[PDB]
DNA sequence: TGTACCCCTGCCCGCC
C-alpha cells in the first residue's frame, strides 16, 4: 500500500547523497529498474572527554561552534558509552562519548570534515568524522548485502531507470527478512578490436550482446541456456565499405541479428542506446574490468558519444574532466548501477586456479569440459576488408565468444557465491565481484563491533609457519600425512585471539603479545571465525554426499571460497592498508602454530614414529607399513593422542601415500590410495610444487614427467624400472630433435607482473621480447598479462609467440637443444637426483 | 574521493 519495496544491487555517491540501484516489482509483481536517492544520512560522531570532564562538558563547547561552522539549527547528541579495543593508544577501553550527529548535507562547510586528532580544553580525540556516506547507512541501518529493502515515505516528483524515488529520512529504510530474490537481467558482451598505427590506440570493430532476462540465482542455473535474444554490431576494419553480400550471408550463416554499420561512432551511439533499453542488472564478459571496459570508455570519451553513461544507471551527461591508472575508479563509478561479472578478473581466477593463462578457450575446457580451438583475428589484414566469407568468419567467432562467456559465468557460480559472501561480510556486491578481500573482512568487522558497542577505527613483516626440512629421496612404505582443518582459524577460537582480549602493546607492534586466559569471554573475531568454519564444514558435508559430478565441483569451489574467507580474516590482520590492521594478533596466530606443529612432531618421536616432512600445519609419518589399514591404525591412533590436547583444534587424516619422493621443500610426488564405494582401493599420482606443475613448463615437459615419475613410483625393479626410464627419454631425443611432436606441446607461459618496458635485464627474458612483439604487432599488452612463447630455432632473441609460431608461413620451428637441455633434462634430472642408482651421465648421453 | 589478505621456499637472471 504504502510500503515501497526494492531489492538493492549497487550504490553510488553525488553531491553529499547516497543513491541505491536496485529492482522493484509493480502491482503485476514485473520486475523494473529503480534508483533511490537517500537524504539526510549523518555522521556517527564520537567525542571523548579528556580526564576529568564529561560528555555534557564536550557538548556545551561544540554544540554551538558546530551549529555556526556548518550553518545548522539544531544538531542531535548525546552521551553514549563506547569500547575502543584498536591500535590506537590513550585511548581508554571504555568510555564516556559525546556521540554527535553531522549531517553529510549541511548549509556550508559542507566537505569539512573534523579531524580525529582535534584537541580542546574538553576532549582530546574526535573518532568517525572522516567516514563516508554508503558506510554510514549500511552500518546505521544494519544493511548486510543485497537484500529486500522495505522504504517508507518514498517521494517519486522529487538515471537510467524506471523507477526514480527519494527518501528524506535515512530511518525510513529498513531491511526485510525475504531470503528469496527477483530475476536478473544479464548482458554478456564480447568486443573485437584493432589497432591503430597512427596513434597507437586500440579500437573497436565489433560487439556481441548476448542477453538472459531471467537468471534467478535462487534456483540453480540451467546449462546452455539459450539467450533470449542475440545481436552483433560491426564496424569496418580498413575501407568505409564492407564486402558485397556481408549482410544476406550473415542471416544466412550468423545466428541472432546482426547490424551493420559506416563508422564506429554510429555502432557505438547503437550500442549505447540498447544498453539503455535492455537495462540489465549484470554485465558478463572475458578480461572486461581489465581490458575492454577501459577500452569502450576511451572510444566513447574520444567520438564524443553523449549516451555514454548508458553503460551504467547513473545519468551523466558530461565525462569525468580527469578522465584520460585512475581510469579504474572512473570507469567503476560510471558503471554504477549495473555489476560486472567479468569471469577473468580477479574473482573469477579464484574460482578456477586449475588455469594456467585464463584464456577464454581456457576456461572453456577447464570449467565445461568443453573444447573450443580458438582462431586469431587480426583486422589488420586486408583478408577481412575484401574476403566476405573472412568477416563472417570472425563474427561467429565473437558469437560463440560472447556465448561462452555467460556459459562459464553461470557454471562457476560467480553470481551466487559472489552474493552468499557479500551478505555474510555485508559489503557491496560489486565491491565483491571485483575480487577484493581486504572489503568484505574490513565490513564483516565493521558491523559486528558497531552491533556491540564499539568504537571503529576510522580510515615480509614478521615469521609465518613452520617448514620442515624434509627426508628428501623415495619412502617405499605406507606415509600418513596428517593435516590440521583449518589451523589458523581454529587457533583464534582455541586461545580466544582478538582485539578485544589479546593485551597488547600499542606503543611497539613488533613486540609479540599473549594468549589471554581461559576467564576471558570469546572475543567478536573467533565468534564470526567459528561461523566462517562452520558453514565450509556443512558444505563440504554436502559435497561427500552429492551424487551429480557437475555440482560436487560446483560445491568444492564454494568450500575453497569460504575457506579463503576465513584465511583472509587472518591475513588481514597483517595487511598493513587493513582497517583492522593489528600486526601483534597476527604474529601470535603463526606463533601460537609453529608451536603446535613442533607439539606435533614431538609427540610422534616420542612415539618412536619418523616424521619425515612438514609444512604449516601438516606432518607426514613413515610407519613402515607394506599395507593400508595397517597404517592408518597408527593413524587414527595418533590422532586421538593430539587432539586430546585441544578443545576446539582437532587434527586429522588427510591422505595416505602408498609411496612418497620427497624432492625439496614444498616439492614432492606421491601415490595417493583412495578408497571407493565397495571398499575397492585405488591409486592415484599427486604432484606438489615440482616444475611439471608450472606454467613456465611446456606440455611436453609435463607429459614426461608424469611417465617418469609414474613408472619409478610404480612396482617395478629399481634398476629395471630405472631402464624403462632410459629408454623412454632415448625415444623422446629422437622426437624432439627430428620434429616429430605437435608444437603445442613445447609452448611456455609466464606472466609478466610488470610493464614489458620496466623490464631492465628485459633482454635475457624471453618472455618480454615476446610480449613486446606482440605490442608491435597490435595486441594488448600490459601488467599481468601471460604470455604464451615457443624457443626457435641468444635464447630470448628466438622466442616467439605461439600463434605466431603455428603459423606455418612463418616457418618457425622449435629448437631441440633447448627443449631438450632446459625442458627434459633439468626437471628429470631434479626428479632422480635422489633415486637409488640413479646415473646422471647415462641420461645426459640418452639425449645429448 | 579512489583498490589490492598473510608468509614460506625454490628456480631463473645479474652483481659483490
Ligand atoms: N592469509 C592466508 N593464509 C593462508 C592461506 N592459505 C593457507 N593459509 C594458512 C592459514 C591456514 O590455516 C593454513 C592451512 O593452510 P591449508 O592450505 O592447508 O588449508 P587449511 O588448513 O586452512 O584448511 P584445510 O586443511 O583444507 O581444511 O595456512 C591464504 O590463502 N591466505
Amino acid at each position: 500500500t504504502d510500503t515501497f519495496q526494492m531489492f538493492w544491487l549497487d550504490y553510488c555517491e553525488v553531491n553529499n547523497t547516497l543513491i541505491l540501484f536496485g529492482k522493484v516489482k509493480l502491482k503485476d509483481d514485473n520486475c523494473v529498474s529503480a534508483m533511490v536517492q537517500i537524504n539526510g544520512l549523518c555522521r556517527e560522531l564520537f567525542f571523548l572527554p579528556r580526564e576529568g570532564k564529561t560528555p555534557t562538558d564536550i557538548h556545551e563547547e561544540i554544540i554551538p561552534l558546530l551549529m555556526d561552522k556548518y550553518g545548522l539549527d539544531n544538531i542531535r547528541a548525546k552521551p553514549q558509552k563506547m569500547k575502543y579495543s584498536f591500535e590506537l593508544p590513550d585511548i581508554p577501553s571504555e568510555s564516556d562519548y559525546l556521540k554527535v550527529l553531522l549531517p553529510y548535507q549541511t548549509p556550508k562547510s559542507s566537505r569539512d570534515t573534523i579531524p580525529s586528532d582535534l584537541s580542546s580544553d574538553t576532549f582530546y580525540h574526535v573518532f568517525g568524522g572522516n567516514s563516508n556516506i554508503f558506510e554510514s547507512f549500511v552500518i546505521q541501518n544494519r544493511i548486510m548485502g543485497p537484500c529486500w529493502l522495505d522504504i517508507k515515505g518514498a517521494d517519486f516528483n522529487s538515471s537510467h531507470c524506471a523507477v526514480e524515488v527519494s527518501v528524506d529520512k535515512p530511518q525510513n529504510i529498513t531491511p526485510t527478512t525475504t531470503k528469496t530474490m527477483p530475476n536478473l537481467r544479464c548482458l554478456s558482451l564480447s568486443i573485437q578490436t584493432l589497432m591503430n598505427p597512427k596513434e597507437n590506440k586500440q579500437e573497436i570493430v565489433s560487439i556481441t550482446l548476448s542477453a538472459y532476462r531471467n537468471i534467478s540465482l535462487d534456483s540453480p542455473i540451467p546449462e546452455n541456456i539459450k539467450p533470449d535474444d542475440l545481436c552483433t554490431l560491426v564496424r569496418p576494419p580498413q575501407s568505409t565499405s564492407f564486402p558485397l553480400g556481408l549482410a544476406a550471408l550473415a542471416k544466412q550463416k550468423l545466428p541472432g541479428r546482426v547490424r551493420l554499420f559506416n563508422n564506429e561512432k554510429a555502432m557505438l551511439s547503437c550500442f549505447c542506446a540498447m544498453l539503455k533499453v535492455e537495462d540489465p542488472d549484470v554485465i558478463i564478459g572475458h578480461r572486461l574490468q581489465n581490458v575492454y571496459l577501459d577500452v569502450l570508455a576511451h572510444r566513447m570519451h574520444d567520438l564524443n558519444i553523449p549516451t555514454f553513461s548508458s553503460i551504467g544507471r547513473r545519468l551523466r551527461r558530461t565525462w569525468p574532466e580527469k578522465f584520460g591508472n585512475m581510469n579504474h575508479f572512473f570507469i567503476s563509478d560510471i558503471c554504477s548501477g549495473r555489476l560486472i561479472c567479468d569471469i577473468a578478473n580477479e574473482m573469477g581466477q579464484s574460482l578456477t586456479p586449475k588455469c594456467q593463462s585464463w584464456d577464454l578457450s581456457e576456461m572453456y575446457q577447464v570449467t565445461c569440459e568443453k573444447e573450443h580451438k580458438p582462431l586469431d583475428i587480426d583486422y589488420q589484414n586486408p583478408q577481412y576488408q575484401n574476403d566476405v566469407n573472412s568477416m563472417t568468419m570472425a563474427l561467429q567467432e565473437n558469437i560463440t565468444n560472447c556465448m561462452i562467456s555467460a556459459e562459464v559465468s553461470y557454471r562457476i557460480q560467480l553470481l551466487t557465491l559472489t552474493k552468499q559472501l557479500t551478505n555474510l561480510a555485508g559489503n557491496a556486491w560489486a565491491q565483491t565481484l571485483g575480487g577484493t578481500r581486504a572489503g568484505r573482512n574490513e565490513y564483516i568487522l565493521l558491523h559486528e563491533f558497531s552491533r556491540n558497542g564499539f568504537i571503529v577505527p576510522d580510515k615480509a613483516k614478521y615469521q609465518g609457519g613452520l617448514v620442515f626440512e624434509p627426508e628428501k629421496g623415495l619412502h617405499k612404505n605406507y606415509v600418513l600425512v596428517m593435516d590440521f582443518n583449518s589451523l589458523y582459524p581454529s587457533i583464534i577460537q582455541e586461545f580466544n585471539i582478538c582485539f578485544t582480549t589479546v593485551d597488547r602493546n600499542k606503543e611497539d607492534i613488533d613486540e609479540l603479545p599473549s594468549v589471554p586466559p581461559s576467564e576471558v569471554d570469546q572475543g567478536v573475531l573467533p565468534r564470526l571465525l567459528a561461523n566462517l568454519v562452520d558453514r565450509r564444514r556443512e558444505v563440504k558435508k554436502v559435497m561427500k554426499t552429492e551424487t551429480d559430478p557437475h555440482k560436487r565441483v560446483q560445491c568444492d569451489i564454494r568450500q575453497q571460497a569460504l575457506k579463503l574467507t576465513a584465511n583472509s580474516m587472518y591475513g588481514c590482520l597483517g595487511y598493513v592498508n587493513s582497517r583492522f590492521y593489528a600486526k601483534p594478533l597476527a604474529m601470535l596466530v603463526t606463533n601460537k602454530g609453529r608451536e603446535i606443529l613442533m607439539n606435533t612432531r614431538q609427540l610422534a618421536e616420542s612415539m618412536n614414529l619418523l616424521v619425515v616432512y612438514g609444512d604449516t600445519n601438516s606432518v607426514m609419518i613413515d610407519t613402515g607399513c607394506d599395507n593400508y589399514a595397517d597404517a592408518i591404525k597408527i593413524g587414527l591412533g595418533f590422532k586421538r593422542l593430539v587432539n586430546e590436547r585441544y578443545r576446539l583444534l582437532e587434527i586429522d587424516i588427510d591422505n595416505v601415500f602408498k609411496k612418497l619422493l620427497l624432492h625439496a621443500k614444498k616439492k614432492y610426488a606421491a601415490l595417493t590410495v583412495n578408497l571407493d564405494k565397495n571398499g575397492n582401493g585405488t591409486t592415484v599420482l599427486e604432484v606438489k610444487g615440482l616444475d611439471m606443475k608450472r606454467r613456465e613448463f611446456c606440455p611436453l615437459s609435463r607429459d614426461v614427467s608424469i611417465h617418469v615419475l609414474n613408472t619409478i613410483l610404480s612396482d617395478k625393479d629399481p634398476e629395471e624400472a630405472l631402464q624403462e626410464v632410459y629408454d623412454y627419454l632415448e625415444d623422446i631425443r629422437i622426437k624432439v630433435e627430428t620434429n616429430n611432436i605437435r608444437i603445442d606441446k613445447y609452448k611456455i607461459n609466464m606472466k609478466l607482473s610488470k610493464d614489458p618496458k620496466a623490464y631492465p635485464g628485459g633482454k635475457n627474458m624471453p618472455a618480454v621480447q615476446v610480449a613486446l612483439r606482440m605490442r608491435k604487432a597490435g595486441r594488448v599488452v600490459k601488467a599481468g598479462s601471460v604470455i604464451t612463447f615457443v624457443i626457435t630455432k641468444s635464447v630470448a632473441e628466438r622466442a616467439h609467440a605461439l600463434n605466431e609460431v603455428m603459423i606455418k608461413s612463418n616457418n618457425l620451428i622449435p629448437d631441440p637443444q633447448y627443449y631438450l637441455e632446459k625442458q627434459i633434462f633439468a626437471p628429470v634430472e631434479r626428479l632422480l637426483e635422489r633415486i637409488d642408482s640413479f646415473n646422471v651421465v647415462r641420461l645426459s648421453e640418452a639425449l645429448g
